[PDB]
Order: C-alpha cells, then sequence, then structure tokens
C-alpha cells in the first residue's frame, strides 16, 4: 500500500455485512475478459478510512457505502463526478440516481435499495405482532418457555431509527426540496415516545442493552429468540440456519408506522484514483449487469437493486416485497455532508439512554445540539 493508488489495476472498497466473495467473482470476470487485476477488500470502520486515505490520494479506486456519506466525501473533494451516459442512466430507476447526486451533479453508481424488515421464527411466533406495545406481553410469555420476543443491533442508531422516527422524530426536515440543516428532530416529542418506550423495553428486561449484531444475529440463527430487525445481507445466514423465518412489515408504534431510513448502496469512484475509465467500465459493464448483480446477491442479498431488468425477477420474492414495504413507510436518508455528524449524535444519544448514562430526554437534548455542527 506503499505506493499510493497503483495504475492498471482496481481496489474495491465494500463493507464486511456484503457480498464481497461475489463482488470478487465479478472482479475475476474482468481480469479474464481485459487481463487488469481487481481485488476486493472489506477494512473495519471502511466509512472512517476512506476520507482519511482518500485526503492524502490513496485508499481504493472504487468505494462502497450507503448513499448518506457520500455528500461529505464528494463536499471534501474525495469522489470523482460519474459520467454515465442517457442510454446507461435509463437501465437505472431515476431515484437511486436521486439519491447519488449532490449539487446538481453525480458521484456515484447507485446498486441497490436497502431496508430493515421484522424477521421472525414462524416455528415460534406464526403470528408476528402488528405493534411495538404488544412486545412486552409476548416476552412474557415466551420467557415462560425459555425464549424471547426481540433482539436486534442496539449499538448501531440505523436500527432503533425506525421506531424513533414513527411517531415524528426525523434527521434534517425537507422543507422547500431541500435539507434545512437548522431544523433537526432528534429531541422531539416524537423521538422522546419512541427512544423511551426502546429504554423501557431495556429496564423491564424485554431486551439488553449491550445487544450488538453478533449476539442478536447468533440468537434468531439458534431459534433462541422469536423476532429480530435486520437488511436483506442478512437472510443469507438465516437460510444456513435450521430457523423457518419470514420478514415482514416493521410493528407500528402509537399506531403509526416504523420509518426505517433507507439507504442505497452506491459505488463512488476515488478522485485521485488513476484507474477512472477501467472504474466506470467495471461499475457500468461488469457489477451493474443481471449477472454482475446476480453474483453478488447469491453471496449476501442485495435487496431491491437499482437496474431495473434484474430487479423485475427479484421484486417476485415476498421478502423483497417486504423490503419496498417497509422502505416505503421510511424516508431516503440524505446525502448532506451533515449526516455523519447527525449518525455519531444519534449514536452516542441511543447508548447514553439505552446504558442508563443518561435520561432519553438529555441524551437526545445533547444529540440535537451535536447533529448542528
Ligand atoms: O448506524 C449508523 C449507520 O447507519 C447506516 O449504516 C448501515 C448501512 O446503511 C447498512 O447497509 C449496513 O451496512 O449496516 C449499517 C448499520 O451499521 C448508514 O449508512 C451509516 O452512514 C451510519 O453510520
Ligand atoms: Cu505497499
Amino acid at each position: 500500500g506503499h505506493k499510493k493508488i497503483e495504475e492498471g489495476k482496481l481496489v474495491i472498497w465494500i463493507n464486511g455485512d456484503k457480498g464481497y466473495n461475489g463482488l470478487a467473482e465479478v472482479g475475476k470476470k474482468f481480469e479474464k475478459d481485459t487481463g487488469i487485476k481487481v481485488t476486493v477488500e472489506h477494512p473495519d470502520k471502511l466509512e472512517e478510512k476512506f476520507p482519511q486515505v482518500a485526503a492524502t490520494g490513496d485508499g481504493p479506486d472504487i468505494i462502497f457505502w450507503a448513499h448518506d456519506r457520500f455528500g461529505g466525501y464528494a463536499q471534501s473533494g474525495l469522489l470523482a463526478e460519474i459520467t454515465p451516459a442517457a442510454a446507461f442512466q435509463d437501465k437505472l430507476y431515476p431515484f437511486t440516481w436521486d439519491a447519488v447526486r449532490y449539487n446538481g451533479k453525480l458521484i456515484a453508481y447507485p446498486i441497490a435499495v436497502e431496508a430493515l424488515s421484522l424477521i421472525y421464527n414462524k416455528d415460534l411466533l406464526p403470528n408476528p405482532p402488528k405493534t411495538w406495545e404488544e412486545i412486552p406481553a409476548l416476552d412474557k410469555e415466551l420467557k415462560a418457555k425459555g425464549k424471547s420476543a426481540l433482539m436486534f443491533n442496539l449499538q448501531e442508531p440505523y436500527f432503533t431509527w425506525p421506531l424513533i422516527a414513527a411517531d415524528g422524530g426525523y434527521a434534517f426536515k425537507y422543507a422547500a426540496g431541500k435539507y434545512d440543516i437548522k431544523d433537526v428532530g432528534v429531541d422531539n416529542a416524537g423521538a422522546k415516545a419512541g427512544l423511551t418506550f426502546l429504554v423501557d423495553l431495556i429496564k423491564n428486561k424485554h431486551m439488553n442493552a449491550d445487544t450488538d449484531y453478533s449476539i442478536a444475529e447468533a440468537a434468531f440463527n439458534k431459534g433462541e429468540t422469536a423476532m429480530t430487525i435486520n437488511g436483506p445481507w442478512a437472510w443469507s445466514n438465516i437460510d444456513t440456519s435450521a430457523v423457518n423465518y419470514g420478514v415482514t412489515v416493521l410493528p407500528t408504534f402509537k399506531g403509526q408506522p416504523s420509518k426505517p431510513f433507507v439507504g442505497v448502496l452506491s459505488a463512488g469512484i476515488n478522485a485521485a484514483s488513476p484507474n477512472k475509465e477501467l472504474a466506470k467500465e467495471f461499475l457500468e459493464n461488469y457489477l451493474l449487469t443481471d449477472e454482475g448483480l446476480e453474483a453478488v446477491n447469491k453471496d449476501k442479498p442485495l435487496g431491491a437493486v437499482a437496474l431495473k431488468s434484474y430487479e423485475e425477477e427479484l421484486a417476485k420474492d415476498p421478502r423483497i416485497a417486504a423490503t419496498m414495504e417497509n422502505a416505503q413507510k421510511g424516508e431516503i436518508m440524505p446525502n448532506i455532508p451533515q449526516m455523519s455528524a447527525f449518525w455519531y449524535a444519534v449514536r452516542t444519544a441511543v447508548i447514553n439512554a439505552a446504558s442508563g448514562r443518561q435520561t432519553v430526554d438529555a441524551a437526545l437534548a445533547a444529540a440535537q445540539t451535536n447533529a448542528a455542527a
């Protein structure tokens, strides 16, 4: 890594929860056809490392993340403008392009639409609950049989946001077709109700504040818990397990739907890459094809891909129908540079409230001020 970005090869960064072995296979096909070697890496804290190394002219040729970080990368000067032809643009849904547009420029290729769904064990729970409010009662009932109702990652605000946003929580107000960076909705009554409900689930021992991705995945996949909250990428490991699972609508809170933040998995080209044409060729002609997306989706499901041709095939899968039904109830993440600060603030708020180190009201009051920074 001592020679900066090397000309005549492609280095790709993608998060470890994604289908990197699939993407590697698309890499191999590219190498066979072009002679250009493609390396797929999955470094820890990818989304934090990229801006550090990209600024010095290092790091990958291509970076994969949800669109929410890309505005920051672009504002920081780390992303090449992408120049897809109208012919190519027509192959992907316009709303996916909308997610990767910053100051009227396209700054990434959209790949797939992700939203959290309720995942339930059909053998333990033939009828999943429609409301958050009925989960304590269900937990009391399952705890008698040595089970629990619900376990999900409490360490990442992505997973708790849906409950927080349900009764009127929001990140940045979309007003007059723009995001108001002065109008943050993390310390409003809805957000407070939402987080208070979550902290109560913990106080009444229906959930544990320390529960992370691994613990929740293990618990559900061993059939110790009736329900989890997760994204398409998680289905592969549940398939391999004994569990007969359904993916369905998230529970309502105070009779309003859970509002998951919708992410578009996106591929940006490092502004310092000397391999931009090769990156464009790889993403347009190899990855964003039925065969390309199929290779990745076979490893770990992408959700609802941006490519119309392949989306029409996958749309018939009720898991993806449920993904899109959840997506339609939530709102697409902003890509504005402030999202990084917002996420850091909400992360701290939820951990501090869940651990009991701070009150919900104080935790969220602090987050609100910190988000505008
Ligand atoms: O939790 C804050 C985190 O939320 C999102 O990250 C998700 C990501 O979108 C999913 O595709 C998957 O990788 O899991 C992540 C949750 O750990 C935001 O995109 C990210 O910026 C933010 O830090
Ligand atoms: Cu080196």
